[PDB]
């Protein structure tokens, strides 16, 4: 398929250290499972977290997960750390460029 | 290959609207044609100026333009603009994921 949509929700969130906190990611058109999660933080190239939607890239710790299939995708952090406050990304790479980015959710943590 | 390291030069720089810049990606393994450029705005996803190393993107402007195949590759802009200031950002997608990013190059005005 061509001129494929992604979106993501929340925009934004807030939560406290320790919590479990899931935000979603759509493709307007069936991708299967190409979509990959990035984590950006202030200064730094998107940083690899989670491809073929589910699979934890190498070396990522293991709070860290997605799911879905198709059209609607999910990445999960099942407990925060201080250190997760970042932008959170979904790319979609079904077939050829361009592998369309999500617009990012924005996380905030207290401390 | 695998585990393709991706890396960028300048890793940042600041230069006079009207001249002409030109930044750097390499490619430890060669990755033929299969790489983009992008451009990232403050809070906002990257956005897609060039693929397959010199293909311009439709509606980005003239001013841009990607050469290079195997493991160099260049980004050109052939006057720039106040509207240029970001980081850029070299992607290749020769095969499967990663489809590693380059750690950008932070673009900003000298006025
Ligand atoms: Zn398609
Ligand atoms: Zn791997
Ligand atoms: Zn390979
Ligand atoms: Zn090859
Ligand atoms: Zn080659
Ligand atoms: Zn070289």
């Amino acid at each position: 398929s061509t001129d494929i949509q992604m979106t993501q929700s929340p925009s934004s969130l807030s939560a406290s250290v320790g919590d479990r906190v899931t935000i979603t990611c759509q493709a307007s058109q069936d991708i299967s499972n190409f979509l990959i999660w990035y984590q950006q933080k202030p200064g730094k190239a998107p940083k690899l977290l989670i491809y073929d939607a589910s699979n934890l890239e190498t070396g990522v710790p293991s709070r860290f997960s997605g799911s879905g299939s198709g059209t609607d995708f999910t990445f999960t952090i099942s407990s925060l750390q201080p250190e997760d406050i970042a932008t959170y990304y979904c790319q979609q790479y079904h077939n050829l460029p361009p592998f369309t980015f999500g617009p990012g959710t924005k996380l905030e943590i207290k401390r």
